[PDB]
């Protein structure tokens, strides 16, 4: 019966399933040694795995296959084993305890997954496995079952909108790793490349049934607080959303953060109340723009994410208060002393300069510890003080010829914070230059410096040292054949596509690598400093 | 000369039947159980495609193993012939073999490779280098006779040429043969890896 | 006109001449060594 029933619906047949009941009411008719609610034989697996019942059809829609599911529950339901068959759950390291919710998730079967709770409401339950309670990204995602979550994680609201309308929804429940239906969204934040709005829709009608701010509770792992855990990522669409949020109507609205109820007219004064947390104790948007370290798509391509409260607020005055004295009232002793320090030989406000520096050696020196990060990360936010600071204070400590290189790395920083493309520019000609010059110039202290292209030394021959008759002659030849190509290496480069890197160098990202430094200004202080109390500012 | 279809439409580089031959996803029934593309791993947002190939692939008889690699001909494959990404083709071998071997070929042996040479041109007589040119010879006997291919002559438009074939073939001839043939081999060498 | 060259001479070159000389690594191993038993990867 039980491998016949397993054709039957593994093959989508439903004549066959009926044979396979007969042969099941024969054998419960029968002496069986035991009740009606046994262990059925093991009808599903025997122990082995799962897809018991309308599982089948979930991964074998077909449309005879939805009459079938349809009619095994019916027979199921008239047998006194609906509940059992309804709570199978699997035992396996890869599926333990999906049930009818994965499947009905991973495939969009509306119809099978609302008569899925009609029978039972099973799917509730908690998932683990390997794509129930997954790792690195490649076999499933976050959703910690929660069916209603699920239709919401698969970007059906409507399928998400009948889940939650069902009591008993565990949406205070984060399940699994740890983080709620709020929380789950953000795992299934994806871009604009293949949604628009499909994972905003989802995000809106939960926190529209969430009558309360529970829907938005949750601290679990690193920060499991919506705000930060979609800034984690870099969620650029929801954090749009997330911020900017000016819920309006009665009944709700207590939550959100933008909340306009000042008399608008011509002249706007925006009561941006952001409530939450920001820029004190847990992070929340302080520092995690400022250190994403991931690609983090965020706002504005990541542009420090303007989203009213976000930069219109602390970057207006703040860039002013801090950050604008940080780097002129103090770097103008800086550069005289490190100038000063360099033009000091023995002939064979220095120390207060270093007791601010070493300070910043010691706190970008364990600020590293923040996230996992290694080294610079392409364009998007790096720390050049660090390597050269870090170097400084020991070297010094420590001829100290180093005290030049640590002065230079720096001095040109600083500017910066008032050339990707070429990096492999200069790289190559680097090594083009060993290579070119390891084959005649070593051949016939260095001599690399016949290297000046631009103009400098002409030829004069090959005459530096030891320059008795050799074959270098025809290297001489092949020297011209390295000008060639050297001449047409930065012809490509210098004239490829130097227009549009330029154009699209500093753009946003400068605004975005000042303001996330000056925001590094605000964890220097304690918490007397109280400014911008709340409601964000006003507007035209 | 291997007249399997993989291969044989493979030769002349024909893009057209080459994008079907290998991605083929049949389908229904009473069939499918030939082709190469067949998905049934529940398929879902986290898509696993099971692309089964069967046939042969870069084992024994040459299949599409070396035939896109030495295909010789103008061979306008798929994709121009940008080593003809589809499925099975350039997105599995190349997403782990490129870091498996090929990464450690030119970047954990070379680095003495270049020393090796620049400390072999400054060595005068002021009138590990053996184990460099171990390898150095292999490369020289193993693509020495690797021409044997198909019927090349020489390099061949800017499709795909071996440009270490030429430089390493006469190094080691010439070494083992004043001696000043030892630079031009060095520096025509050294651009190449790079 | 060697703005056009430029632009057009690494591109899927590249992908194809470096691609083709790892693939010559496969014929320098004997039968034991087997990886990538069948059925291709993954997707999205």
């Amino acid at each position: 019966l039980k491998k016949r029933i397993f054709a039957a619906v593994s093959e989508g047949c439903v004549e066959e399933l009926v044979e396979l009941l007969v042969e099941l009411q024969e054998l419960c008719r029968r002496r069986h040694d035991e009740d009606v609610p046994d262990f059925l034989m093991h009808k599903l697996t025997a122990s082995d795995t799962g897809k018991t019942c309308l599982m089948k059809a979930l991964l074998n829609i077909n449309p005879n296959t939805k009459e079938i599911v349809r009619i095994l529950l019916a027979f199921a339901e008239e047998n006194d084993i609906l509940g059992r068959f309804i709570n199978a759950e699997y035992t396996e390291e890869a599926y333990e305890g999906q049930t009818a919710l994965n499947i009905a998730i991973e495939r969009r079967q509306g119809d099978i997954a609302a008569l899925l709770i009609a029978a039972g409401a099973d799917v509730n339950a908690h998932a683990k496995g390997a794509f129930f309670n997954p790792k690195y990204q490649h076999e499933g995602f976050y959703f910690g079952e929660t069916p209603l979550a699920l239709a919401a994680c698969t970007n059906q609201p409507e399928i998400v909108q009948l889940l939650m309308e069902h009591e008993q929804t565990d949406i205070t429940s984060r399940d699994s790793r740890g983080n709620n239906i709020l929380h789950a969204l953000v795992t299934v934040a994806e871009d604009f490349k293949t949604q628009n709005d499909f994972v905003k829709r989802m995000y809106d009608m939960i926190l529209l049934r969430s009558g309360n701010w529970e829907l938005e509770t949750t601290r679990n792992n690193d920060g499991l607080t919506p705000l930060q855990l979609a800034a984690k990522m870099g969620k650029a669409e929801i954090l749009k959303y997330i911020l900017s949020r000016e819920i309006k109507e009665k009944r709700l609205r207590s939550l959100s953060r933008k909340f306009t109820d000042w008399a608008y007219g011509p002249v706007s004064s925006s009561l941006y109340d952001l409530t939450n947390v920001d820029t004190t104790t847990d992070n929340s948007v302080l520092e995690i723009t400022v250190y994403n370290t991931n690609i983090d798509n965020r706002h504005e391509m990541l542009t420090l994410e303007p989203l009213h409260t976000l930069l219109h607020m602390k970057w207006k005055k703040f860039a002013k208060h801090m950050f604008f004295l940080s780097f002129c009232f103090y770097f103008f002793y800086n550069i005289t002393l490190t100038l000063v320090s360099y033009y000091r030989p023995r002939e064979e406000g220095r120390m207060f300069v270093l007791i601010w520096a070493m300070c910043i050696s010691v706190k970008e020196g364990i600020a590293i510890f923040l996230l996992r990060p290694s080294d610079l990360q392409s364009i998007l936010s790096d720390a050049w003080f660090h390597f050269v600071f870090f170097i400084q204070a020991v070297l010094v400590i420590l001829a100290c010829l180093v005290l030049a290189m640590a002065l230079g790395w720096a001095n040109m920083l600083y500017y910066t914070r008032g050339l990707h493309d070429v990096l492999k520019f200069l790289f190559v000609y680097i090594v083009f230059l060993l290579g070119f010059g390891v084959a005649l110039a070593s051949l016939i202290d260095a001599v690399l410096e016949l290297f000046k292209l631009t103009i400098g030394l002409g030829d004069l021959n090959i005459q530096q040292n030891s320059k008795y008759p050799i074959l270098f002659l025809f290297l001489l030849i092949t020297y011209v054949i390295l000008t060639f190509v050297l001449l047409l290496n930065m012809l490509i480069a210098l004239m490829g596509e130097t227009v549009e890197n330029v154009s699209k160098e500093s753009e946003r990202i400068w605004r975005l690598q000042r303001a996330r430094t000056i925001l590094e200004f605000e964890k220097m202080l304690p918490e007397w400093l109280r400014s911008r109390f709340r409601m964000g500012e006003l507007c035209k």
